């Protein structure tokens, strides 16, 4: 019979707030908070109401509803009688949630909770009417790079993953489709087969895979029913393919659109990776302006000064590596004794003590070959800024002439 009247207050009437009951959430956050502690801290409430409030999606659709109210008469919504207590005597803790709102509001109420009892202003009487007026946030659309690093940079080939979030209006039931249209910057190539959106079976839309690389997500808006007023995650793989050499040491986005049935959202872009390479002259080591021809170099890894990967493909099919030593990476020179390999990943980005190096396996006619392969360097910058003709210079010893 103990009760409490909670009333919120957005600012706006025409919004829905629903009431859930997060008593053992709380409690179990609660005892967390605390520990093997002699008495609970001051601050334990506030710690375990934001831990639950964290928990708001998935909770929504496992808690028992206990109110629902819609707010009227100067943005108030009144939520009476709400229970002090359970049947055993334990404080319930209350979740409340934002659930339906007009068309038009751009501006969503953050889920908050709240346990029993609460205290006035002298801490001791505890209130029969509490009053709350709930932080609203902006959600946007949003495409972000997920990768755990200060550097994004890729060998060609290599798994990039990236994460799409779009608002889903609260009005998607008026509504035909929804259209999420990945547009990746040059060099880089999404992998439609990879996508997932989180709460949204695949049997719910479809994918196309369009001109650019990208693709484009077709949901009809009865499917997304249960994301009024939500924001959808989309996951989805991609890696870069190299078919023009300026776009190395480039910073290359992805990008993204999401659309109601004519009217867009504003473009939204992921931060920019980034793949490297590495230019080379191979040289008479006793006169360096002599370029040499003929040479062939493979594009191997060592540790330990010691061959331990080989390289295979190209900036554009993507490398592998392994112990394999077939088909490997090779170059050959020209006269002007130039050649390179690009679309690498940084130095930095290596195995612990790796290198990457090249390894010659055919000489210059009537130069030595290299006993070992010549270790390099890749950082951000390192092919871009190079002209060919101002490569890494690799020095050849002349064969000498015979005499008695």
């Amino acid at each position: 019979t103990e009760t409490a009247t909670v009333t919120l207050h957005k600012y706006l009437d025409g919004v829905e707030f629903t009431a859930y009951d997060v008593t053992s959430e709380y409690a179990d956050a609660y005892k967390t908070a605390t520990g093997d502690k002699n008495e609970s801290p001051a601050d334990a409430a506030k710690t375990a109401s934001a831990a639950v409030a964290k928990k708001a999606d998935a909770l929504q659709k496992t808690a028992t509803v206990v109110g629902k109210q819609t707010t009227a008469n100067g943005g108030l919504a009144s939520f009476a009688n709400l229970p002090l207590r359970d049947a055993n005597g334990n404080y319930k803790a209350y979740l409340f949630a934002e659930t339906d709102a007009p068309a038009n509001i751009t501006q969503k109420a953050e889920p908050f909770v709240l346990a029993m009892p609460i205290y006035g202003a002298d801490g001791k009487t505890v209130q029969k009417s509490i009053n709350i007026y709930p932080k609203n946030v902006k959600q946007s659309d949003k495409k972000t790079l997920n990768d755990n690093r200060s550097h994004h940079d890729f060998t060609a080939g290599e798994k990039i993953n990236y994460s799409i979030e779009t608002v889903v209006p609260w009005n998607i039931a008026n509504k035909k489709v929804y259209t999420i249209t990945d547009n990746p910057s040059k060099g880089l190539i999404m992998d439609a087969d990879t996508i997932q959106i989180e709460g949204l079976a695949s049997n719910k839309y479809t994918v196309k895979k369009n001109a650019d690389n990208g693709f484009t997500i077709t949901i009809p808006a009865a499917n997304l029913a249960a994301f009024a007023g939500k924001t959808l995650k989309t996951t989805v793989k991609g890696h870069l393919s190299i078919e023009d050499l300026t776009l190395i040491d480039t910073g290359i986005p992805n990008k993204a659109t999401a659309k109601v049935d004519n009217e867009a959202h504003h473009e939204v872009k992921s931060e920019e990776v980034f793949t490297g390479g590495k230019k080379f002259v191979k040289v008479d080591g006793s006169n360096q302006s002599k370029t040499l021809a003929g040479a062939q170099f493979q594009l191997v890894i060592v540790k330990n000064g010691q061959v331990v990967k080989y390289a295979h493909g190209n900036e554009k099919d993507g490398y592998t590596f392994d112990t394999n030593n077939t088909n490997v990476a090779t170059k050959t020179t020209g006269e002007n004794g130039q050649f390179e390999f690009a679309g690498l990943k940084y130095s930095e980005s290596l195995e612990a003590g790796e290198s990457y190096a090249v390894k010659e396996v055919k000489a210059p006619t009537g130069y030595d070959l290299l006993k070992d392969p010549v270790l390099f360097t890749v950082t951000k910058d390192s092919y871009k800024t190079v002209q060919a003709a101002d490569g890494q210079k690799i020095s050849n010893t002349k064969k000498g002439g015979f005499l008695p």
